[PDB]
């Protein structure tokens, strides 16, 4: 049997490691095939006895739902022959390994016990850093967090606030009172499960009005505050200084108020709001406009003063475009932002040392997903770590049907722009995915995923500024059964998976070996910023395909990019870039532009198309940019640009020291490369293939005396002069000068 067979290898495998040991080297990643083989062999056996529940969970999602019977049945079959092959795998290395015809540096063991949590870096002893990589649910088993994470946590709810007098749940303190520092963790504000007492003093009107589905009651009722203090005034002082808030308080789970409506069809999540935000609303529309006349000529209302405003919240998508969705909109960001200024500076009374962060996704940004309230800059000023969880596309499921990326291997577009825009607003600080959506997602699973591709999507996070990871998920028990309340998002997903949850510790091994260079690739200036505005983004549904446009069109030169914003530019010291450049922005406000012609004032450079910059965030028409002391760059296409913005860089002396030409059948680059100096003065460059065909790459020194000959610093062999790399492959190489 193939339970029987995959025993046999387990045990040649040990042998192996034993022998590879006691030669003096490492094979800490065999050890963690060994352990993922011995967890997924139990795994495939409760399968085996669970069919009828299996088959149950396979029929919670579309692409699966017609051969639920039949993959429940081959399930634990498919699980035992992957194993197969993943000790297969580890078994032809350790023979490499002990005839030394590679050569891999011993692997870092992250006890999580004795590793710091800084501000932009984790480290453990000998202050070397580290990347923390756990999974959500996981099971705190000795078995589990050897290879799998030890990630700590806390969990509070409003539901423990038990009475109006703000008593806390009893058994809620007592576990408060007794639970140690423990290993790093982060701590969960539920916003769901409003108390009784509350529902009993402030009424139906109380939770009326949500920020579904993970906040249930009115962010602007007075009430909401009273019910959120008594819950961080009794739970938080307790924390302080705990190991289990090293990785922060997370604020909110996936924040959002959704606040449009589009005629009959159904809007998941959106809400309408009470007449404490209409209030506010009057208030910012005050100082919007400063008298009513304004509003009314843009609204084509006609208000006597600012108390008759009226809206009809949600507001139809059809009026997307004019100023009243701009008005609406651009509220609801600032005010969902202020509520979670108020909720950190509560927070602060009673852990001083306190680190917000929410676990926002940013594919609200990315995607400009419409009337959210998601400012996702301004939550990320607020936040100390960078929290998120962002995601990326395997596949796409359309109508229940895999469907793959048109033009790359993989949807990254989040990713890249969702963490270069986060390092842009916070480049001094740690990014922390709370609950990782790299492997699967609502549109994304299959249970045959190559696990070439983890290995790809966690490297390209970890160069991006990634430094600890809650991957979604492990919500099997330690028997190998399944936690209560499987969803649809279960069927095809890492439990089901031994080889992709092999290749993630696996990639993370080979992080943690070289993390110094991945530290330096994600502390590296960021010369080129692209342009982005809130204003073109609430009136332009299509507005990030745009920029995603020029971004894409620079992301494969070698240098990490980053954005632009007012803020930034308000903000931060100039010289951290070298230009700003602007596609397709066609509405912005005014101080947007101002803050740009500062920019220029001051000595920067801008390249900007004709279209952009030249209409308010209302339509009308703005007088656009002026070469001052610093430039003016015009430049319509994304090649101009292009062209441009690296040529700002070449008399700035900012471009890399090593060119890489690529030739694939696509007829554009796929190979996403960084490269940064090592302490031997060596460059070093991390390439990662997301196209989806075949890669030949020649790189080579720009001031070479001799040649330019690449060393695999994974495996430790010198390369060959024309690397190939397939689709999702990963080269970690040191250029020698010979």
């Amino acid at each position: 049997t193939l339970e029987q067979k995959a025993r046999i290898k387990i045990d040649s495998l040990n042998g192996f490691i034993a022998e590879v040991e006691s030669l003096g080297k490492d094979a800490l990643k065999e050890k963690l095939a060994v352990r993922t083989a011995e967890v997924f062999l139990k795994f495939a056996n409760w399968d085996e006895n669970n069919i009828e529940e299996n088959k149950s969970h396979f029929e919670k999602y579309w692409l699966y739902k017609n051969v639920a019977t039949q993959m429940a049945q081959e399930l634990p079959d498919f699980e035992r022959n992957d194993i197969l092959k993943m000790l297969d795998e580890s078994i032809a290395y350790i023979k490499k390994i002990k005839k030394e015809e590679v050569f891999r540096a011993p692997i870092p063991k992250v006890d999580w016990s004795k590793v710091t949590v800084g501000q932009d870096e984790i480290t453990m002893d000998n202050n070397k850093p580290v990347f923390l990589a756990d999974y959500t649910w996981k099971p705190d088993t000795p078995e589990l967090t050897e290879f799998y994470g030890e990630l700590n946590g806390f969990y509070i709810s409003p539901y423990y606030v038990t009475n109006a007098s703000g008593k806390i749940n009893q058994n809620v303190i007592n576990n408060l009172n007794t639970k140690a520092s423990g290993t790093p963790g982060f701590v969960f504000i539920n916003n769901k499960n409003v108390p009784q007492w509350a529902i009993d003093s402030y009424g139906a009107d109380f939770t009326k009005f949500q920020g579904a589905p993970f906040l249930d009651y009115d962010i602007d009722h007075p009430g909401a505050k009273v019910m959120m203090s008594h819950l961080l005034k009794g739970t938080v002082t307790k924390m302080k200084g705990k190991h289990y808030t090293d990785l922060g308080y997370m604020l909110c789970n996936e924040p959002r108020w959704i606040t449009y409506k589009d005629g009959t069809k159904k809007v998941w999540y959106t809400s309408g709001v009470s007449t404490y935000t209409l209030d506010k609303f009057k208030g910012w529309l005050q100082n919007k406009h400063q008298n009513i006349a304004q509003l009314n000529a843009l609204w084509h209302s006609s208000f006597s003063n600012f108390e008759e405003v009226v809206i009809e919240i949600p507001i139809d998508i059809s009026l997307m475009g004019t100023p009243k969705w701009y008005d609406w909109v651009t509220f609801n960001e600032d005010r969902v932002t202020d509520w979670f200024t108020w909720m950190k500076s509560e927070l602060r009374k009673y852990d001083p040392t306190a680190k917000a962060q929410l676990k926002i996704m940013p594919s609200f940004f990315t995607e400009n997903d419409p009337a959210t309230g998601i400012d996702l800059e301004a939550l990320t000023e607020l936040s100390e770590i960078n929290g998120n969880d962002v995601a990326a596309n395997y596949n796409y499921m359309v109508k229940g049907e895999i469907v793959k990326d048109e033009k790359y291997a993989f949807g990254w577009k989040e990713l890249y722009m969702g963490y270069d825009f986060l390092k842009s607003v916070q480049p001094n600080q740690l990014i922390f995915n709370s609950e990782s959506h790299l492997l699967s997602t609502n549109n994304a699973r299959d249970l045959y995923m190559d696990p070439k591709y983890p290995r790809a999507v966690y490297w390209a996070a970890h160069t991006l500024g990634l430094n600890a990871s809650q991957t979604w998920y492990w919500p099997r028990k330690e028997d190998g059964s399944l936690k209560s309340g499987i969803t649809g998002a279960y069927a095809g997903s890492n439990n089901q998976q031994p080889r992709v949850t092999n290749a993630l510790h696996a990639t993370m091994m080979d992080l943690n070996t070289h993390s110094e260079l991945i530290m330096k690739m994600q502390r590296e200036r960021k010369p080129i910023r692209v342009f982005y505005s809130k204003a073109a983004a609430a009136n332009k549904g299509s507005y990030m395909e745009g920029v995603f446009e020029m971004y894409e069109g620079l992301n494969f030169e070698g240098i990490p990019l980053g954005f632009a914003t007012k803020n930034i530019i308000s903000k931060q010291d100039s010289s951290l870039w070298d230009v700003i450049v602007v596609h397709k922005t066609e509405q912005v406000t005014l101080g947007e532009l101002n803050t740009l012609q500062d920019y220029i004032d001051n000595g920067g450079t801008v390249i900007t198309d004709a279209i952009s910059l030249k209409k308010n965030e209302y339509g009308l028409p703005l007088e656009g940019l002026k070469q001052t002391k610093g430039k003016l760059i015009l430049a319509n296409t994304v090649a101009q640009a292009k062209i441009e913005a690296l040529q700002i860089l070449e008399t700035k002396n900012h471009l890399p020291k090593v060119t890489v030409t690529e030739t694939n059948a696509e007829g554009y680059k796929g190979c996403t490369w960084r490269c940064v100096k090592n302490e031997q003065g060596n460059y070093v460059l991390s390439i990662v293939n997301l196209g989806k065909t075949e890669a030949t790459l020649n790189v080579q020194l720009k001031q070479a005396k001799n040649g330019t000959v690449a060393k695999d610093l994974l495996n430790g062999l010198k390369l060959p002069s024309q690397l190939v790399l397939k689709p999702y492959d990963v080269y970690l190489i040191e250029l020698i000068d010979e």
